């Protein structure tokens, strides 16, 4: 199973793909089951094969984690205690790397600790740069913002403008620093402006240049 | 000048060190001058020898550096432009390693790498936590956890109880994702509950154990 991490496995000699795959574990993952809960001293690394994780901690949702990526990762490198709860957004394939195998690996290769470093230096970036958003941009930018990195993150279905993932009002308005009422309101005017299509938990974008626009400027 | 990074220098053998010491550069720091600008393409490493340094992008403080901390590293392991500006909030002594000489060690140092990794994951566990702080707490909460981070960063003076850091109210209360009347309001009230002493710029922590119950509770 090692060979799913594509780019790790891609750094990885003959022997050390060996322990990978010697260590590593599936880690069953049903829509609202927990990964690692807040407070929890790490085990081991987590590979997010397929599916969508929330990482959450009033709660604030951190990050939501898409495939490819490693989460509790931060509290191994950091040598803490898990700072939050990552719960599963739908059905998802996660790998499970035991701590110690992790630790044998980075000891004999740097290209396998400099893939965690750039990986660690772009959250760190991200972290930053949301602070800024969460606290400065007023509640059409927050909003905005997050629509358009859930965009980013997790792409269009195949009309090629319903966001791919479907959250609960409650995580779109937690993920923007606003409450439910003022998200409600908020994607009321955004359909209101003909930026956005609204059925279910489908949030279809229908003016993506304007959409930045308001993300970028209110 | 290699061996004033202490942690560092351990994890070097004498090949390592020998480039180190050709390669670091002193980096003139009046307070008020700055290291690099937002925008930047990363040249160097900075290592905070001496001073501090505050890291700023309505402006944004991020964070203020401490003596023994490394600065613009992130977007070096990022693969990004510098997201913010460091201006130095004293004078200081900045000591700059060249990022084709930090590449060369990483490449053949684990022990460097993982040293990164930690300070890394570190960093961005201070940036979510800061993240919930600035959004979720209110104007008591968000000056008095402020004011302990500072306690904890940069200490007290002889009489141990004056910050020995000295910012303007505008620092503060950017810091502290408040308006600067908000910060003087909230000071004064303080003052007024005798959790605080305030004298220009100085301000001493009189009641330490209920700002922490303030900046904990509210």
């Amino acid at each position: 199973l090692g060979h799913l991490l594509r780019d790790v496995w891609s750094l990885l000699n003959e022997e050390e793909r060996e322990l990978l795959d010697k260590e590593i574990q599936p880690f069953p993952c049903k829509k609202a089951s927990t990964v690692f809960s807040e407070g929890d001293i790490p085990n081991n690394l987590f590979y997010l094969y397929e599916g969508k994780i929330k990482i959450l901690r009033r709660f604030h949702i951190s990050r939501i984690v898409k495939p490819g990526q490693f989460f509790g990762m931060r509290p191994y490198f950091a040598e803490e205690t898990c700072s939050s709860t990552a719960i599963a957004v739908e059905n998802s394939k996660v790998l499970a790397i035991p701590v110690e195998a992790i630790e044998a690996l980075l000891k004999g290769n740097t290209s396998f600790c400099r893939y965690f470093l750039k990986a660690l230096a772009k959250e760190l970036g991200y972290a930053e740069r949301r602070t800024v958003t969460l606290t400065q941009k007023h509640v059409r930018g927050r909003l905005a913002e997050t629509l358009l990195i859930l965009k980013e993150n997790f792409g269009f279905e195949n009309d090629g403008a319903t966001l791919s993932i479907y959250l609960s009002r409650e995580e779109l308005a937690t993920l923007s620093n606003m409450t439910v009422s003022n998200a409600i309101r908020t994607l009321s005017t955004f359909v209101s402006e003909r930026m956005l299509a609204l059925d279910g938990k489908r949030i279809k974008i229908i003016d993506c240049d304007r959409l930045q626009k308001t993300a970028r400027s209110g």
